[PDB]
């Protein structure tokens, strides 16, 4: 069954780090020969910036370069996103997408809202 489970809200402090827990799923009969591509988006419906791209890392916006890293193992169906050196501007929406093959790709429209404060 196709899906992405991650928190609706997550809070963090400026200069610290934060973890957005995440897990995904898909049907048992979906073939997976050459792994799964993992992608995280920031403000998808607006600026649409790439935070993580396990398939084409040069697509990662300079804004997040060196500051975001995917924790979980795709093999274990985990998509946890760790964000480092937080900035108030990091506040906004984050959505995960995984792409296996052909039409077997999925963007979670729910996403997680991030709130970074100074103190
Ligand atoms: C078999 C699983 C599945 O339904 N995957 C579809 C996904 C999926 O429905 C969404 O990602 C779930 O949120 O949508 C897609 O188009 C997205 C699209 C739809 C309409 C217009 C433009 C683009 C997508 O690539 O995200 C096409 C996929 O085939």
């Amino acid at each position: 069954t196709w899906g992405v489970s991650s928190p609706k809200n997550v809070q963090g402090l400026s200069g610290s780090c934060l973890l957005i827990p995440c897990i995904f799923s898909y049907p048992a009969d979906v073939p997976v020969s050459n792994g799964i591509t993992a992608i995280w988006y920031y403000d998808y419906s607006g600026k649409r910036q790439v935070v993580i791209h396990s398939g084409d890392p040069k697509l990662v916006d300079k804004r997040f370069r060196g500051r975001a890293e995917l924790m979980g193992n795709m093999d274990h169906k985990v998509c946890n996103l760790l964000l480092k050196d937080l900035k108030p501007e990091d506040s906004g929406t984050y959505n995960f997408r995984f792409e296996i093959s052909d039409s077997n790709r999925w963007l979670d429209v729910k996403g997680t809202t991030v709130t970074v404060t100074t103190d």
